[PDB]
């Protein structure tokens, strides 16, 4: 049988979060789920969608209610997007993604999945062209990771041995080098 | 014309014995021969026995006769390997091949042969199946020696071109590594 229900994901919109609250793009996906999926009356969709909200942004949703009554869910999510939501140009996204660098004593692995979310973003916004992902991604673990020499060799061969590897096929070569020997 | 007379090889019993003398594992090798091959008298069969005898050793030999005089010098060797033989269990000819390293300045193709030795002795004492030893060898040194990188990148090979090598295929390809140019 299915287990226990589980609880909401959940939103502050502040400066600084406590560290069990989501990102805004995810509260953003269980907002969107309630609103397009759920099989409620509408008082009792407000009723869930407000009990998600924290922080400042519990704070706004009274104001936009009150200054039109016929406001819909579907309207009143779009003024939310509006005040907390992302702004950022073609020219942020490709810089955040190009000065990326490993960190101290983060594994080569760890970092390969790191990197993968901003190169999903900058292809997004057309910062970077969808035809040369896989190519732009080997120069950057190249440019950013302190290869041990015989991983070194490993990915010179992909780099010339035809065309430049997926994302799960780069992280099993990674994988198989990262493994060391007990004494 | 063959040379001078050799002299014989030599064993004390001494828990630390002068730096001429052999191995029990050799002097019985000797005793061995004296017995079972030699042209000769049993008196002077056990003449050439006591001669090659000193430390602690030679002082058995005579109490174990005193005490039963029908013995053979088929028996009294019997007698002889119960004291100064070895005994070692499985466990300790296993963990006693996995913890060996390379020491400091000793070289490469030194240190493979010096191992070959305790791969012996662990295949004897049926600690290491027979059927794998030639895997088992490839193993042990990668994890013990302290490669080079060019040599590191012919032991990667020979690790993946088909079945492991023998011993001295291996220290072959060691000592093409070993030599270095003058300046």
């Amino acid at each position: 049988l299915p287990m226990r229900y589980r609880k909401l994901r959940v939103f502050s919109g502040s400066a600084v979060p406590a560290p069990e609250e989501e990102s805004f793009e995810v509260w953003l996906e269980q907002a969107t789920e309630i609103v397009k999926e759920w099989p409620v009356t509408e008082a009792e969709k407000k009723r869930w969608l407000a009990e998600s909200l924290r922080g400042p942004a519990l704070d706004l949703m009274h104001i936009v209610q009150a200054d039109n009554p016929s406001i819909s869910v579907e309207e009143c999510l779009e003024a939310f997007k509006q005040v907390f939501g992302s702004l950022e140009s073609r020219r942020t996204a490709q810089v955040r993604y190009l000065k990326t660098y490993q960190e101290e004593g983060e594994k080569v692995s760890a970092y390969v999945l790191r990197l993968e979310t901003l190169l999903r973003r900058a292809v997004e916004k057309r910062a970077i062209p969808r035809r040369i992902a896989d190519q732009v991604r080997l120069e950057q673990v190249m440019a950013g990771a302190t290869l041990n020499q015989m991983l070194w060799c490993r990915l010179r061969e992909l780099k010339d041995q035809g065309p430049p590897p997926s994302f799960l096929e780069l992280m099993k070569v990674i994988r198989e080098e990262e493994e060391e020997e007990a004494s």
